[PDB]
């Protein structure tokens, strides 16, 4: 598995506008809402569950680079995997997309698998 | 167990305004208390204890993230379970709630479950 | 035990003023000075070690909040148990005090046990 | 082993100029772009594999300094070995180079092995 | 063994001015450099070495306070034992020194062991 596998979806150029932290059957876990810098588009959101999914190794890095981009508002790119969480209450208040990466993007471009 | 749950109670458009550490019973613990970005209502108490309750593997993460919310003042959901605590001393101090999550809000909507 | 225990002493509207970090006997440890934040009085000096007695699940918490706390000068509660540690020299160049607990004061009181 | 090692190559005065987080094969791991501070030459992308390389145990040292010296914008001499990351699709989208050091640097000249 | 152990050295009123973050023989290291406040004497070098030496538990609370007063460029006082280090190439680049302690200092005084 990896980040940039081609079954994994990708958002570019967006900024982390939210983030929320909870617990779901015995795990911390994190969510975060992002926009496109530009405001146009729908906003993406995706989730990370520790213990949960095969993400799981990598949930630590990913809340500390999510809360690092999320303080700063720089444009990002937005890397999941679609349909991991089942839980229809959480997916209806969240989303389904396990997070996987996180890449900063220049004006120009994004620093990580497209 | 899910910090959305309609068992647990939350409020919105809340600033992180105290913070507190110290260890009972050898567990780690950490209060706050929230108020009202605008002023009105009474605060809100809320406390996190290492290793009790349901919600004890999120203490970390929630440290973490209500030091975030505190250091830059922004207005939050905050989740909590009521009638937790039970050392009468430590509620009457704090509270009884257990702190399970904490949502960053906008101008117009919180991002968590509500 | 707990923070709040009234065998415990604890000094209000204090700032953290000086940070030591250091190691002796195989643990990491740290001490703190606080000083009245209006002038008044004598400073106080605890220290935290990280894998002596009761308070030795609470080392990385209290170091944490102390360096933040020291970062920005702001009103706090100091807690502390007397006459702990041992060791002449590091007693008498710091204090036999144990750092129990840490409460910010942004306010009318002190948000933790007195 | 050493970061200073004659058969590792270095890059003087750069600046961290693009930060990506993700997961290959249960390892959590990170990349960065650097480019020369006074503009000129050509980038430098290296990465660290948490579970992978000689490496592996500098993994959490260098993601937190990376992000530091990121976060800072100041310039750093950074270290890498060449031909060390395998995946074909991982090496495009970033570079075989393993980091394996970061150095501070002020006008003249950087602390850390030449 | 204590950071306040009179055979070890300090040095103070010094501000961290480089760090610098690396592996050495299966653990990470980083080392600091420090300079006095007053412009005056020769740099301090210093390391600390994952899981080596008998400082090896305090490695990350000194990483991550040397992060600290390196940040803010505050004056300092550092605490050292000569003569651990011994990788000939190491100490060349850097120096033998084992960083053991650090402590704030206001102008007047250093808030750590002395002598």
């Amino acid at each position: 598995e990896w980040t940039g596998d081609n079954t994994n979806a990708y958002y570019s150029d967006e900024v982390i506008s939210e983030l929320h932290v909870g617990q779901i059957d015995t795990s911390p876990y994190f969510c975060i809402k992002t926009v496109k810098a530009n405001g146009s588009g729908i906003p993406v959101v995706a989730c990370a569950v520790s213990k949960q999914s095969i993400w799981a190794p990598s949930f630590k890095e990913l809340l500390d680079q999510a809360r690092y981009f999320y303080s700063t508002g720089q444009s990002v790119r937005i890397h999941v995997q679609k349909n991991i969480w089942t839980y229809p209450l959480f997916v209806n208040t969240f989303s389904a997309n396990a997070l996987v990466g996180l890449s900063s993007c220049s004006a120009t471009q994004c620093f990580g698998p497209k």
